[PDB]
């Protein structure tokens, strides 16, 4: 029963609360070491808490996996996150994609995976990206397109903002979100080029229409799946949708039909 | 059957006018008295007026002590926090938790209190904020992650925007808001750091969306408390929600079933 | 039958696209107007051009007049507002509540009120602002503390933005709008106040909120009576709301459960 | 069976894969030749992976109007602007509307009339644009007034900004999208003309709102549309409205309650 007594442990209300503290705990010490002035044995004291703090989490994920099983403790998205999190700290010579694995503080992130209410904010907002794939795609082709043409149409002219590919998708990204567009963007250009408003006006307009339509559906969707987990969560079930509850009072309509036609 | 009587005075829409009216006028005097260039009399004249709206205040506040009795006044929210506005007002040396209570425009916000069409909107904005608790939180730990990231990353060469932790968490609440983020802050940055694109860029998009994501969370349920809360003011009910009224549909559909399958 | 010869010639399509195109003319005259550069001649043909548009507008009003009657066509809102625009022109000496009348382009609003589709969409957002005035109440009063406080705080180290009332009020509805509420106002006054953030950062949390709550409320809101009037426009009356589709199925429903109870 | 073979072909997932895999390549060798730093070997190779992609887009369009029929392929919009997109290519001296056709990377667009999940999110877009319109025209009517307003006050004093109606009609757009709008125009406006705030804060005030509604009727509409059409390609049909569910439901109630009164 060894195992089994260990799971009560590790699903416990107690258990959460401990390792939550030691998350918000190994946070402050991060946030503290940010501090320059700081000497050298209050640094030395805050890098021995990280140190004690990341010991916790490995007894913590060795707990779990032999509560669960290799197998089975990997089956979670939840507990393969917080594997790599804390094992990625016990490697001194790393390499990913980038340049190097030097901020801790992304062991923050495990107050997402270990608070459930905040699991399942993220869960509704990453199950919501699928849906919303085709407007991410068309807002990608618009600014792929536009970056092409202002590289063409501005890059000789203005290198600075539109000197080569890369240059125009961040100046783009700017016109986009709306950032000093005119004053420090298109009024510039348009001193050289000035018909340059025929491109970023309908460039802005189509943009924040795509952007705005790419977030309200993130918003709306996870909201929704959000909702349903927190329900299923409560009670074990969700509600149904009005389509079904009106599905079943057909059903129950035609039944009524069926004995009062012929043998009524 | 004196308490009844003045109940009925306090209740009354005339004496609800009277102290709304005693608010704007309290309101105007301590506006008139921003003005620096008054001179000692205009300004002690309009410094008695918001003694003698002050005194109206304290009349009223207790006259609804005694028409309600201290553990009946005291029950609800609203009363407590027109007691402590007035009462504070009342107190030369005070102490709270910032600097000192100079500020008696606070006073104004009796006008969410005393108008109930105005106290039902800020209502529905107060019990909409635990549902978006996990939301806030979310925006909470992407803002102190980042904070942590950009002191260690820019806090040396940028040490007005990032030089400590405080900095930080201002100029990526500036970068959130998207104030001057390319022109003022990201262009700088990226001449000593070309790629810090990779961190601003995916900061914008991950906090536009999660603080979107908070606001109409708050505005959607507000806005159907508030909806809830003028209809049960009115009529003394709210309209039941659809899934109670097919869930009902549904029982009168089991319960004619029930007479037309055996007896019938 | 005269009148009513009439009334089928004002209420006919052709009609009101001879108006129409007689309003985008008279818009059109006031746009070439503004052009500084033109002779003397050419402005007093555009001159004579606006008389012409305006006297068409004089006899049609006048053949609505006597077509519905004095009281009945200023029962129209649309109707005496077409009145007051075209009768305001032939005012040589006018007087207001602002400086003079000399904006002739406002005659163009004309458009709203002849074609019915975008009388409609006028008409949802005027009917849907008594049912945002609580929220656009709150938000006056939080711009009116704030402008208070501002002015007390600020005004003599930044006379500016700050110096009176007026001055504060600008700068918040700036603030409030996100239009360099950092690098132009706030570092600034941080460079004197280092905690101005604990005013500014909770200014601009709740007004945006407090604004996006009123402008989603008008625009729900308008939307639902704009598509409504639509469908009474085109079918003579609306669709029916969900809670009343479910009402007469609850009522069909109990009177088949006394025909079964009882006599059956 | 020679053109049922070859719809066979054209209609399979490999044959849409293929064509997307050649847009892709023909986007990426045009962004390729943004860079003005390569050799003439290198543009030149470029320039004939350009004729090669155009060369299979040529190949393919033949390939459809043979198999479906001259009619029965410009029967689609889709098919025509692939049509004119690829035609476009094949003229050396072109005319249309604006200056030269210069822009190749427009062929990118294809990728959304290709991939069928894009194809209708931009259907979903265009079908939502009609309901719209009349708040569209609403916004351009707003904007033109205020174009002329803006010229005849301000024009003489900033003709940079306002010192004609093209100036204007770009400022206002700016001013729309709150870009500087303060500390850029309209406090270097009132140092000229102190209460211009009077004519700028409500222009902001009713074009923010209405190009909000304008947005959000886009979203609205073109999310139910997309969704619909998402539907009828997955199982051949959509989910029928509430209000559609409800009519059959009342009509099956009307069906029992004739075969309970009088033959029961
Ligand atoms: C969905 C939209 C996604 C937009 C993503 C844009 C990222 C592109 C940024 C990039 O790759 N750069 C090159 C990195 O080497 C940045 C350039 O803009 C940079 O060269 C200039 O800004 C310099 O002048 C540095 O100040
Ligand atoms: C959810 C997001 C919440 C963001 C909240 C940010 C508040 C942090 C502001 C703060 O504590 N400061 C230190 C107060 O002492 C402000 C600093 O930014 C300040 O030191 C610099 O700006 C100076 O250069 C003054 O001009
Ligand atoms: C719901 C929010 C509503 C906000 C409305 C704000 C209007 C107040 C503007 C006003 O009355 N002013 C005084 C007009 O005399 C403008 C001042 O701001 C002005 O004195 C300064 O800006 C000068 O420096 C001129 O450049
Ligand atoms: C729904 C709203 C739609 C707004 C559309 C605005 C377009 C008008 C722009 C235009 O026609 N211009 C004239 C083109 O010749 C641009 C001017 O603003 C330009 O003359 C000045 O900006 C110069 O100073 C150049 O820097
Ligand atoms: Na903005
Ligand atoms: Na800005
Ligand atoms: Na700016």
């Amino acid at each position: 029963h060894m195992s089994r007594k260990i799971r009560d442990l590790i699903e416990s209300k107690r258990f959460q609360n401990v390792i939550t503290a030691i998350i918000v705990l190994n946070g402050a010490v991060l946030g503290l070491l940010t501090d320059t002035t700081l000497s050298a044995s209050s640094q030395n004291l805050l890098e021995r808490v990280d140190q004690l703090c990341l010991t916790i989490f490995i007894v913590e994920i060795s707990l779990k996996i032999y509560a669960y099983g290799v197998r089975g403790f990997f089956r979670s998205g939840w507990n393969l996150f917080d594997f790599v999190i804390v094992a990625i700290a016990l490697m001194p010579a790393q390499g990913s994609l980038s340049v190097l694995r030097t901020f801790r503080i992304f062991r923050v992130m495990r107050l997402v995976s270990v608070i459930p209410t905040m699991r399942r904010v993220v869960q509704g907002m990453l199950l919501a990206l699928p849906g919303v794939g085709s407007v991410a795609a068309l807002l990608t082709v618009v600014f792929y397109i536009a970056a092409v043409m202002a590289t063409n149409l501005y890059g000789a002219t203005f290198p600075e903002w539109f000197g080569d590919l890369s240059k125009s998708l961040y100046t783009l990204f700017q016109v986009m979100t709306l950032e000093s567009w005119s004053m420090g963007i298109v009024r510039p250009v348009m001193n050289v080029h000035p018909n340059a408003w025929v491109f970023f006006i309908p460039f802005i307009m189509l943009t924040t229409l795509t952007v705005l339509n790419l977030f309200i559906g993130i918003i709306v969707d996870a909201m929704a799946i959000t909702k349903e987990q927190e329900e299923e969560a409560k009670t074990g079930h969700h509600q149904e949708p009005i389509s079904q509850t009106l599905l079943h009072l057909g059903d129950r309509l035609d039944r009524i039909e069926k004995q009062l036609a012929q043998n009524n």
